[PDB]
């Protein structure tokens, strides 16, 4: 619309929350198009990714791996203030796969330590989309160092199934999956480095094998298990957004299904249904909607089970409620 | 349904057959919901997977790799009696991706050698689904030792295309694809062991490379070729169910196509059509429907040709009938 | 149709052009079914695939990697005269995934050096399809030496979206992606070989790692960049056909989207829409339609960013036109 119209749209600042949780939002849009404002500070920091104290110099949007999920509605504008503190050592930027132009905004947001930038783009396509850092010449290094996340652009009228019936979730979680490539010495021990740049050469060699040393959810092996398992109750409707900015994954809810899965992550593409295991290509986000029918622990995993159970890509859902013997029952328990 | 209502349902005992063949069943359901009974004994046994005499310590449902295809209709109940003989050395269980609750039944079917269990679940969603063993802490190991198969939950009214027209097959085959990780000694020779447990440590190291040493159909290189080639005739409609419990595959019928392909394996998701090569993610099963139009040998392969022709993922179809020159003809045969 | 009916159809000889360009054609078919004639000479030739000077003994249809795109309409007949010059040293053939019978024509086109053959087949199914050499016992070696390309079988009424609306492109490009497996010496430097056969054993060993040393577009790292970047203008509609005869890929247009993507490459399968990153399994071709909205440089990549930026799978689009600040704008340029 006109120049005045855009300038007159309401501006609204939103407080982000760390994954797997998601900031406050409404499924059906409230009011007309708005300029939704977010601010994220980039943090280069050492994080431990496994039970052996293995370290990675993470490059983290808002200080987390994955970066937080930003939620807007179709035709709203997302206006991000991106800050790169003087304490960091590298230049960073951001590419929103949801955006149109300049490498998703990457060409307009190259900021050195001590600089900030503000990017605005119109969210013209509904769906979940990956966002990731992409500095010319060092794109994969920043992405596999954890500098990626996703956003969700909801249809202004909320979600719907293939027949146009509304799909309203009770809660939503964002599972960011990260492939890491940590160098090892000749004895097989993971190496540690003083500064991010010190690990560059060694890391690229591991990257070229196309074989991650770790594949994790929310930044570490077991980050979404135990006391940090995601939760739900029988009867509750849950949307699970999943992203992988660099490598393929195949999510599976063990003991459950994806009732409606936008495998490509785009809401104008009708969702597949009754899915056992869906597929999200590297460089994309997907979303699955499920209504829980049984209480208990569910294993939510990348279904290359070696990646899930040897490399780290396994999360848990802890569900409360009444067991349904119609759906499943032990007719004869394990016995001699 | 109530326990009493379920108790009043008719029961039907099914006799399983070894892949790639499928037990007798009817495409369109005969009568109302029933409790379909199956029994499978678990057999830990050595299997030779290539012509170099390479061995794998298979953990096989019903004694085969893959385990047999079980066929029921939507809303029937599948009641499996699973037996772990005292001659085996490990605990095993079963997780049906088609089921709802307790890790697909895995949590209710953990049986030590000498024990048996009976699980019943309601087949509420139509499609082909993977089933696999998943002992806590030893999941990928059992799955990549061949302990997986699939089931098909047919719509009560049989198969239909995306427009509701019936699709009725003349023959059905089940191709289970398996990635194996066989340890090698310093001289590049595959190692042999006299106990499943003895190979654990060495196998986990190969599994972590995410690079299988073998990728085969029906448990071994050449298992579905030569004398075990699948058969059909021109004009015959064939359904090919394919599963891969741990790793991605991309089936292709050389010389033919997938006229209708439920790539996600779920019948409520309209099938793709006129497919050259489809994709099935690790942890899932898919199904392709084709009407043969030409006689001859067809190469059915995982289309990463290195996996098909160097690693073993290739099968054959031998088709009888009249050649169709309209569809294809050699105008000029190979000549100087 | 009968032999007589086919002999009565008009014939049109087409001159092929080198990828990423496509020979002249009409989107909507001109007239009734035709026998469209193509000729390709196979050339075993040395090609350099990177700036370091790495060599590959390519097996090239029409002298290029990928082989050229052949375009016909559904129900036309494709008649290919395939020539294997006496200067070559290996037997070759061709398997058209678009064809029905004899392994896509492979069983009828085995020609030794000094021979030629003419194969004709009816293009019964619409879509883009891979074609590749496949000599019994040496299949993957020929394919990963670059002996593959694609054809496009357009619907007689041109392309349409999933709801029947016509989709007419202004330009079309064919991006062939090739995984290469180049042997290295003890210093980690790529090896060169006098004759192609000399490289066989070393190459098969690399192939078995399932880890390509290079993944490139149009035969070489950076082949579609610089003066050879693809081009478009704001408002221009472009169809991008992409193929990978042996390995999966996940195309992404950086700064843009796939407005309509026939990810399976088959036109009778409704296209996905508003795609960020699509997926084409090894052994298939896919096609994406996009209307450019912003000027500037776009990175078209396989979105496993290691494969794109370390291995070579990255191309550029140079787009002329006016910047759209409504779609995207730098509110605050990088500043302190
Ligand atoms: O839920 N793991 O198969
Ligand atoms: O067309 N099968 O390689
Ligand atoms: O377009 N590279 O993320
Ligand atoms: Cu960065
Ligand atoms: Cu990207
Ligand atoms: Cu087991
Ligand atoms: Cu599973
Ligand atoms: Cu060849
Ligand atoms: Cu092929």
């Amino acid at each position: 619309a006109t120049a005045a119209e855009i300038a007159a749209l309401p501006r609204q600042k939103v407080e982000l929350v760390d994954p797997p949780f998601v900031h406050a939002h409404s499924q059906v849009a409230e009011g007309g198009p708005k300029v939704v404002e977010f601010t994220m500070v980039i943090e280069e920091k050492k994080i431990v990714i496994d039970d052996a104290g293995t370290e990675v110099h993470a490059m983290a949007f808002n200080g987390t791996v994955p970066g937080p999920l930003m939620v807007v509605h179709q035709d709203d504008y997302l206006e991000l203030t991106l800050i790169n503190p003087e304490t960091n050592t590298l230049m960073h930027n951001i590419d929103f796969h949801a955006a149109t132009g300049a490498l998703g905004g990457g060409g307009l947001t190259e900021i050195n330590p001590g600089e900030k930038t503000i990017l605005r783009f119109k969210a013209t396509k509904p769906g979940v989309f990956v966002y990731h850092c992409a500095p010319p010449g060092m794109v994969p290094w920043h992405v596999v160092s954890g500098m990626n996340g996703a956003i969700m652009v909801l249809p202004r009228e909320g979600l719907h199934d293939g027949k146009g019936k509304a799909l309203t979730y009770d809660k939503i979680y964002y599972v960011g999956e990260q492939d890491f490539y940590v160098p090892r010495d000749e004895n097989g021990k993971y190496k540690k480095y003083e500064a991010p740049g010190d690990a560059y050469e060694d890391t690229v060699k591991v990257m070229r094998t196309l074989t991650p040393t770790h594949v994790v959810f929310n930044g570490a092996v077991g980050a979404l298990t135990g006391d940090k398992a995601m939760t739900a109750a029988v009867g509750e409707k849950v949307l699970i957004v999943h992203s992988q900015a660099n490598r393929d994954t195949r999510p599976h809810l063990g003991g459950g299904h994806g009732d409606y899965v936008w495998a490509t992550g785009k809401f104008n593409t009708p969702p597949d249904v009754d899915q056992e295991t869906w597929f999200i290509p590297g460089g994309a986000a997907g979303a699955a909607f499920y209504t829980f029918q049984q209480p208990g622990i569910y294993a939510y995993v990348n279904h290359n089970l070696i990646e899930a159970f040897e490399l780290g890509a396994a999360a848990h859902f802890k569900v409360t409620g009444e067991w349904n013997d119609d759906l499943m029952t032990s007719v004869l328990a394990p016995s001699g």
